[PDB]
C-alpha cells in the first residue's frame, strides 16, 4: 500500500547510487585485466644484454604498442555514466565520490562523462620515449633499474586504484543495505 | 525485480569462483618452494617453470566444466550474455556447451600466466636475473589481483541481493 513508496524509493537509490558504483568497478576492472595482460607480456620483451655481462635488452617498441592500444581501447569507455552523458557538474560530483586518482571528467558529445584516468599509462609512454626508441634498446643496469622504478610505480598505482575502488564499492553496498533497513522500518 | 531464483544463480556463481580462487591460493602456497638461488654465478633465481605450469593447467582443467551459470543446463547466447553483464562482465566468459551456451569462469588471468611462463622458454627450470624476475612477478601478481578483486566484487553483489531479499520479503 504505502510500502510501494518505499519500494520505489529504494529502487531509485539503487539506480542512482549503487548501480553507478557497480558500473565504475566493472569498467575499471576490465581496463586493469587488459593492463595485467600487458604486464604478463613484459618478461618476454626482456632479455639479457651482451658484452658482458651486466645489461638488459628491452623491446621498447612492442611495449609501447601494447600500452598505446590499451589507451585507445578505453578512450570511449567511461567509468560513468554507462549510457549517454551527464552535465559537467553531475560528472564532477561523481568524480569526487570516486576520486581524482581513478577518474577524469571529460567532454563527450553534448555532455560530460567521468572517463578512466589514464595518466599512469601516459607516464609510462613518456619514459619509453626518453630511451630512446624503438625496441631493441640495450640498457646498462643502473639505467634499466631507474626506468623500472618509475614503471613499477605506475603499475602499483593502478593496482591500488582498483583495490580502493572495490573497497569503496564494498562500502556503498553496506550503506545501501543500511538505508534499505531504515526505510523498511517505516512500516 | 530480484527473485528467490535470481539468488540461486548468484549463490552458485559465488561458490564456484570462490572454490576456484581457493585452489589458486593452494598454488600460491607452493610458489616460494619453486623459487631458489640460481646462477650459480651472478644475481639470479631459478624458477621451476614446469611444476608451476602443471599446477595452473590442472586448475584450468578442473573448472573447465564448472560454469558460473547455469549450474545444470544451458541457455541461448543472448540469455548467457545477459547474465554475463549482470555478474560484472569480467568474472565470466560466454562459452559454447552442448547445444547452447553458459557463462564459464573467466580463466583469462590463468591463460596469461601460462603464456608468460612460455615466454620463459625452457619447459624445465629457467634462470631469471633481477630484470626478468621482477617483470615476471609484476605480471603474475597483477593477474592474481584481477581474480581477487573479481571475487570481492561478486561477493558484494551477492550480499546486496540477499539483503534486498530478506527485507522486501519480510515486509
Amino acid at each position: 500500500e504505502l510500502w510501494a513508496k518505499i519500494a520505489n524509493s529504494i529502487n531509485d537509490i539503487n539506480e542512482q547510487y549503487l548501480k553507478v558504483y557497480e558500473h565504475a568497478v566493472s569498467s575499471y576492472t576490465q581496463m586493469y585485466q587488459d593492463f595485467s595482460a600487458v604486464l604478463s607480456s613484459l618478461a618476454g620483451w626482456i632479455s639479457p644484454g651482451g658484452n658482458d655481462g651486466n645489461s638488459v635488452k628491452l623491446q621498447v617498441n612492442s611495449l609501447k604498442k601494447a600500452l598505446e592500444e590499451l589507451k585507445e581501447k578505453y578512450k570511449d569507455k567511461p567509468l560513468y555514466p554507462a549510457n549517454n552523458t551527464v552535465s559537467q557538474e553531475q560528472a564532477n560530483k561523481w568524480l569526487t565520490e570516486l576520486g581524482g586518482t581513478i577518474g577524469k571528467v571529460s567532454q563527450k558529445n553534448g555532455g560530460y562523462v567521468v572517463s578512466i584516468n589514464m595518466t599512469p599509462i601516459d607516464n609510462m609512454l613518456k619514459s619509453l620515449d626518453n630511451l630512446g626508441g624503438n625496441g631493441e634498446v640495450v640498457l646498462d643496469n643502473a639505467k634499466y633499474q631507474a626506468w623500472n622504478a618509475g614503471f613499477s610505480a605506475e603499475d602499483e598505482t593502478m593496482k591500488n586504484n582498483l583495490q580502493t575502488l572495490v573497497q569503496k564499492y564494498s562500502n556503498a553496498n553496506s550503506i545501501f543495505d543500511n538505508l534499505v533497513k531504515v526505510l523498511s522500518s517505516t512500516i
